[PDB]
């Protein structure tokens, strides 16, 4: 009881200084202060501060946070009259937060916590009113950092080892054949395999404005417009049915999709006979209430803040962004004629990666 | 190469913070929305339940509900064996702390924190490539009604019934009658709480902020009584006068953002009679900010970061931040500004360290 209380008092304040901690991390990464400190090697505030061209005053006291946090460690200096006192972060540390090369890098994800945090007043409305938010209305930093998380994850895993991974698939890729990206996003995956296999006709789907044109943008700075089309609107009705796309990609987006079944339907007649759809979704428990943990409790947040008013907004199903666990993907499948289901290692565990083929 | 272990666990923590800060976003909305309290009060409930009590769409506070049955603080009893629908129970020791400001375990306003200084991301990203303020007027007005309500809410449990019975002497001095003052009042519930109480004192704040100023004066408006409280706008340490007859000056989590403390102390101790009593409350962090650690503390230097810090740069302050008094600072200085006597009272929360100090 008592015990109890204390015991739960402490759990909020460390989620309060978690909150803290993620912002300090957002404002870390957009400033570079992570990698400036990884490369710089063991640093005072003022060495750090110097290197980044930043205020020593502000760098200290963000280096405190993270060294209070556990997130870098300090050597005290010497206060009598190794001088001033010196922070690292540790190599294991910098695999997450600095590197984005490391395939453990999350960094830039920490930005979901100010950017989502942002639409707290549009969300005190729509709770009431019962509206959606649409997609427009969130900040532009929200699909800026997931633009930078996915081209993280991309560039460690498509070519290097999801393709490789799938049986037949590179050689097929090679051959050519039509490549399509569900919620093509910023367009990266379509930019990597287009540079990789030029013989495959890539065309992205996404129903956000903001997105269409930073992967035509994207292609155009790559060079590849001639091997990529992005369509602005809803893949099940635009995805066409002619049973030869070798590859269709999928992430982190079916769960958003006005009719998930449909969405299937429309991925099974357009791939091939041994074509590969590419599916990556949350992990987590078969019945909601079963989830447990701070995954599914951050992305239940997020889900609140983005997945389900947004969904909502474009009169989807609003399943949010836990409502498609590994249970109701394989029933999802079984019933649109996706007969084989197999699970790849997952880029994180939040998530869970399928090669599944008709 | 790289010790795996310890990066799996370290993207542990990092993943457990992101959690966190969800999940407090989340306590946030569901503290405005009223939702804790409501859940509390109804008892086990469905998100149907709860949403049509609340007067909001039950999509939405399903979702709200499994982020905190996932986070567990509340717990579910899962339903569909066709009990028919999941049902969500706050429990009293969590309701403790979230749902009921009356309880001295409330700390749920606080939540609103990281919303409202998240808001300052792009304003601090300035700042640390300009090296300017921010100043307090930047700041969402959700911030300073935040910092009311958490202020409101242990004034309420602790100034009359706990903090001036504890001071030997006090309560007799203050039946009596003598000048009483607020270093930083702020929302103005303390010296409201005073005026009421012990109606012989001349109460006084001071606060920088005008919006702290305005809101402090309706508070007395609205309570009755303007006649004993009056507030000031500026910096105590120049304002408070050297008359040597308050009874009682306050001063609650703002020294450490004044542009000379010392100076702050000097004026405290112009004003104090012999045996009045200056009420400190700072954090309770390490004499060398190098040794802090913990989650408190990390809490608190990032709040210094997006506030304490750049606002009182802005103001030209010494801009120490809110980690920047610990107690032996705070012993230091009250040494040196001829406050002797400093004793430590039982804090409202691990945060803070409290303080009664004569001259």
């Amino acid at each position: 009881d008592m015990a109890a209380t204390e015991a739960f008092a402490g759990r909020f304040l460390d989620d309060m200084g978690g909150g803290m901690v993620s912002i300090m991390c957002a404002l870390g990464d957009q400033l570079g202060l992570f990698r400036a400190l990884a490369e710089q090697g063991p640093s005072g505030s003022a060495d750090l501060a110097s290197r980044t061209g930043l205020d020593e005053r502000y760098v200290r006291e963000w280096l405190l946070c993270l060294s209070s946090a556990g997130y870098v460690t300090v050597d005290p200096g010497d206060p009598d009259g190794g001088g001033a006192d010196r922070f690292t972060l540790p190599a294991e540390h910098a695999a997450v937060v600095a590197f984005e090369e490391s395939p453990f890098f999350m960094g830039g994800a920490s930005r979901l916590v100010p950017a989502l945090a942002a639409m707290s007043d549009a969300l005190v409305e729509a709770f009431r009113t019962g509206a959606g938010v649409p997609q427009e209305r969130y900040p532009a930093a929200l699909y800026r950092t997931m633009w930078q998380m996915s081209s993280s994850w991309l560039n460690t895993l498509l070519l290097p080892q999801w393709i490789p991974a799938i049986d037949g698939l590179a050689k097929r890729l090679e051959s050519g054949a039509p490549v399509a990206h569900v919620g093509s996003g910023g367009g990266r995956a379509l930019v990597l395999l287009a540079q990789a296999f030029p013989n495959c006709r890539c065309t992205g789907y996404d129903r956000l404005r903001l997105n269409v044109e930073r992967a035509r943008q994207e292609a155009a700075d790559a060079g590849v417009t001639d091997r990529v089309e992005i369509v602005e609107g809803d893949a099940e009705r635009l995805l066409p049915a002619t049973g030869d796309h070798a590859l269709v990609m999928c992430f982190d987006v079916l769960h958003d999709a006005p009719d998930p079944a449909a969405a299937l339907r429309a991925v099974r007649g357009a791939l091939a006979p041994d074509g590969v759809f590419l599916l990556l979704e949350s992990n987590g428990a078969d019945r909601p209430a079963d989830n447990s943990g701070s995954a599914a409790a951050m992305l239940y947040g997020a889900s609140v803040l983005y997945s389900v008013p947004a969904s909502r907004a474009a009169g989807g199903a609003a399943l949010g962004l836990m409502g498609l666990p590994p249970g109701k993907v394989r029933a999802l499948c079984a019933e649109a004629g996706l007969r084989s289901v197999k699970r790849l290692p997952s880029p994180t565990p939040l998530n869970a990666l399928y090669e599944i083929r008709p």
